[PDB]
């Protein structure tokens, strides 16, 4: 169920009320179908984040949602988000290395900061084995996704059990 | 009130002497700050705290057999609770306090506070949150009394359900 939450729906229903509103992340991303599964898992729920021009628009949306109890949303003000990231020396030499997710996705020129913010130094590789191997060789805490849509990360704490 | 997996673990506590409790049951905080704390904790609120990796592995194995479900475990011996304060921040208008100072954990679980909140801060309003973040170029999370959250990288979460 990937439909927009009712909070997001509510915001755009009265988009006029917010001039600095740009769009939801999913509608701004441009990527080749080949990388769609990997990019999608890297994005996760941030696909529904609301991109706005400035903090005032963000504030206006929050106040709006608050007084209408229409739910919660996550907003990315272009003037506030940090899109900085550092590539990891040597990863490009790894077997199965496809590329940094930021290099596999395009946004309209004036929104380049989004790539950096959304993907940081996340990496895309051909297969899970490549992912596991890379994470070990470089003790990466960075997120790594496969062309199949699988994802691994620095992992916060020990999880599992099933 | 928790997941079947978490419930199995605790109803079988006698098997894990290294078992402590769920993060949410260990939090002691003034009602005024509960909303802010809740947003800062996010999903870690249901993490299971144990004293060592062994207890962690035992529980995982345990859950792997009875197939009750999955859980996230925080071994007190592995988690890093270090963090650094930001000089002058505490003198800013709207500053309520570092979350780590507002939340109380039992004496032998101090490290939990540092690991769960780091140098995250609680401020009065979203307006205060944005101003302080810019003024100090904060890269840590900020929560407001109303329950808004500004991620370390500038993402703003707000609204009411």
């Amino acid at each position: 169920y990937r439909g927009f939450s009712r909070a997001v729906r509510a915001v755009f229903e009265e988009k006029e009320r917010f001039p600095g509103l740009v769009d939801v992340v999913s509608n701004l991303i441009e990527v080749d179908e080949k990388y769609s599964l990997a990019v999608s898992v890297l994005l996760g729920g941030t696909a529904q984040n609301i991109v706005v021009r400035n903090v005032d628009t963000a504030k206006a949306i929050v106040e709006f949602l608050k007084q209408n109890e229409a739910g919660r949303v996550t907003i990315l003000p272009l003037d506030l988000i940090d899109g900085s990231f550092n590539r990891i020396s040597g990863l490009e030499n790894e077997r199965g290395f496809v590329g940094y997710a930021v290099d596999l996705v395009k946004f309209p020129s004036d929104l380049e900061v989004l790539g950096g913010f959304l993907f940081g130094n996340s990496v895309v590789v051909e297969t899970l084995d490549d992912a596991i191997r890379m994470k070990k060789k470089y003790r990466l805490n960075t997120r790594i996704a496969t062309l199949d849509g699988e994802l691994i990360s620095g992992r916060g704490a020990i999880t599992g059990g099933r």
